[PDB]
Protein backbone atom coordinates (compact mmCIF):
# COMPACT_ATOMS: atom_id res chain seq x y z
CA UNK A 1 0.00 0.00 0.00
CA UNK A 2 0.73 3.72 -0.29
CA UNK A 3 2.10 5.42 2.82
CA UNK A 4 0.69 8.87 3.55
CA UNK A 5 3.03 10.98 5.66
CA UNK A 6 2.75 14.62 6.69
CA UNK A 7 5.94 16.30 5.59
CA UNK A 8 8.01 17.45 2.61
CA UNK A 9 8.55 15.36 -0.55
CA UNK A 10 11.84 17.16 -1.31
CA UNK A 11 13.08 15.68 1.99
CA UNK A 12 11.94 12.05 1.50
CA UNK A 13 12.36 9.54 4.31
CA UNK A 14 13.81 6.04 4.30
CA UNK A 15 17.04 4.68 2.84
CA UNK A 16 17.83 3.30 -0.61
CA UNK A 17 17.61 5.07 -3.97
CA UNK A 18 14.65 7.44 -4.20
CA UNK A 19 12.70 9.10 -6.96
CA UNK A 20 10.62 12.22 -6.47
CA UNK A 21 7.77 12.33 -9.00
CA UNK A 22 5.62 15.37 -9.81
CA UNK A 23 3.44 16.67 -12.65
CA UNK A 24 4.82 19.33 -15.01
CA UNK A 25 2.73 21.05 -17.68
CA UNK A 26 3.48 21.03 -21.43
CA UNK A 27 3.61 24.82 -21.54
CA UNK A 28 7.08 25.42 -20.12
CA UNK A 29 5.78 27.03 -16.94
CA UNK A 30 7.73 26.81 -13.67
CA UNK A 31 6.87 29.08 -10.77
CA UNK A 32 4.08 27.77 -8.54
CA UNK A 33 3.68 25.07 -5.89
CA UNK A 34 5.84 21.97 -5.68
CA UNK A 35 8.16 23.13 -8.46
CA UNK A 36 9.34 26.01 -6.24
CA UNK A 37 10.06 23.62 -3.39
CA UNK A 38 12.28 21.77 -5.85
CA UNK A 39 14.04 24.94 -6.91
CA UNK A 40 14.43 25.76 -3.23
CA UNK A 41 16.92 22.88 -3.06
CA UNK A 42 18.08 22.18 -6.63
CA UNK A 43 18.46 24.36 -9.71
CA UNK A 44 18.80 21.28 -11.98
CA UNK A 45 15.21 20.06 -12.24
CA UNK A 46 13.96 23.50 -13.34
CA UNK A 47 16.83 23.90 -15.79
CA UNK A 48 16.43 20.39 -17.21
CA UNK A 49 12.71 20.96 -17.72
CA UNK A 50 13.17 24.30 -19.49
CA UNK A 51 15.94 22.99 -21.77
CA UNK A 52 13.73 20.03 -22.64
CA UNK A 53 10.88 22.42 -23.41
CA UNK A 54 12.99 24.62 -25.67
CA UNK A 55 14.44 21.70 -27.64
CA UNK A 56 10.98 20.18 -28.02
CA UNK A 57 12.65 16.79 -28.38
CA UNK A 58 10.01 14.32 -27.20
CA UNK A 59 8.69 16.97 -24.85
CA UNK A 60 5.14 15.66 -24.85
CA UNK A 61 2.35 14.45 -22.54
CA UNK A 62 3.21 11.05 -21.08
CA UNK A 63 6.94 11.60 -21.34
CA UNK A 64 9.24 11.54 -18.33
CA UNK A 65 12.55 13.29 -17.73
CA UNK A 66 14.91 12.10 -15.00
CA UNK A 67 17.39 14.31 -13.15
CA UNK A 68 20.03 13.02 -10.75
CA UNK A 69 20.14 15.85 -8.19
CA UNK A 70 21.97 13.94 -5.48
CA UNK A 71 23.55 10.65 -4.43
CA UNK A 72 20.87 7.98 -4.87
CA UNK A 73 18.29 10.68 -5.50
CA UNK A 74 16.36 11.50 -8.67
CA UNK A 75 13.66 13.97 -9.55
CA UNK A 76 11.09 12.77 -12.09
CA UNK A 77 9.62 15.55 -14.27
CA UNK A 78 6.36 14.06 -15.50
CA UNK A 79 4.44 15.79 -18.26
CA UNK A 80 0.88 14.87 -17.29
CA UNK A 81 -0.65 18.33 -17.57
CA UNK A 82 -1.96 20.10 -20.66
CA UNK A 83 -1.57 23.85 -20.37
CA UNK A 84 -2.71 25.32 -17.04
CA UNK A 85 -6.03 26.72 -18.24
CA UNK A 86 -9.27 24.91 -19.12
CA UNK A 87 -10.08 24.38 -22.78
CA UNK A 88 -13.26 25.53 -24.53
CA UNK A 89 -15.11 22.41 -23.34
CA UNK A 90 -14.57 22.55 -19.59
CA UNK A 91 -11.74 20.02 -19.60
CA UNK A 92 -9.26 20.47 -16.70
CA UNK A 93 -5.60 20.53 -17.74
CA UNK A 94 -4.81 17.25 -16.00
CA UNK A 95 -4.33 14.26 -18.34
CA UNK A 96 -4.96 10.96 -16.60
CA UNK A 97 -3.87 8.82 -19.57
CA UNK A 98 -0.64 10.83 -19.61
CA UNK A 99 0.02 10.42 -15.89
CA UNK A 100 -0.53 6.69 -16.48
CA UNK A 101 2.13 6.54 -19.19
CA UNK A 102 4.43 8.68 -17.06
CA UNK A 103 4.07 6.43 -14.00
CA UNK A 104 4.27 3.33 -16.15
CA UNK A 105 7.67 4.69 -17.20
CA UNK A 106 8.60 5.57 -13.64
CA UNK A 107 7.77 2.01 -12.69
CA UNK A 108 10.55 0.60 -14.88
CA UNK A 109 12.96 3.32 -13.76
CA UNK A 110 12.48 2.43 -10.09
CA UNK A 111 12.90 -1.28 -10.67
CA UNK A 112 16.09 -0.68 -12.67
CA UNK A 113 17.43 1.55 -9.90
CA UNK A 114 16.01 -0.46 -6.97
CA UNK A 115 14.58 2.93 -6.05
CA UNK A 116 11.61 4.13 -3.99
CA UNK A 117 8.83 6.53 -5.06
CA UNK A 118 8.06 9.75 -3.17
CA UNK A 119 5.51 12.33 -4.28
CA UNK A 120 3.25 15.15 -3.08
CA UNK A 121 -0.48 15.12 -3.92
CA UNK A 122 0.18 15.22 -7.69
CA UNK A 123 -2.78 16.32 -9.80
CA UNK A 124 -4.68 18.07 -7.03
CA UNK A 125 -5.19 21.77 -7.67
CA UNK A 126 -5.02 21.54 -12.27
CA UNK A 127 -8.33 19.69 -12.08
CA UNK A 128 -6.97 16.47 -10.60
CA UNK A 129 -8.94 14.46 -8.01
CA UNK A 130 -7.31 12.02 -5.59
CA UNK A 131 -10.09 9.46 -6.04
CA UNK A 132 -8.94 8.77 -9.62
CA UNK A 133 -5.25 9.55 -9.14
CA UNK A 134 -5.06 7.07 -6.25
CA UNK A 135 -6.26 4.26 -8.54
CA UNK A 136 -3.66 5.13 -11.17
CA UNK A 137 -0.80 4.99 -8.65
CA UNK A 138 -2.23 1.68 -7.52
CA UNK A 139 -2.50 0.02 -10.94
CA UNK A 140 0.85 1.34 -12.15
CA UNK A 141 3.11 1.25 -9.08
CA UNK A 142 1.72 -0.69 -6.13
CA UNK A 143 0.86 -3.48 -8.55
CA UNK A 144 4.52 -3.97 -9.45
CA UNK A 145 5.12 -3.77 -5.70
CA UNK A 146 6.92 -0.42 -5.81
CA UNK A 147 7.18 1.54 -2.55
CA UNK A 148 5.04 4.68 -2.73
CA UNK A 149 4.97 7.46 -0.15
CA UNK A 150 2.77 10.53 -0.60
CA UNK A 151 3.74 13.80 1.13
CA UNK A 152 1.03 16.29 2.09
CA UNK A 153 0.63 18.52 5.13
Amino acid sequence: EILYIKGDATAPIGSGVKVITHICNDIGGWGKGFVLALSKKWKMPEEAYRQWYKSQEEFTLGAVQFVNVENKLYVANMIGQHGIYKDSKGLPPIRYDAVRQCLKEVALFTIAHKASVHMPRIGCGAGGKWELMEQIIKEELITKEIAVTVYDL
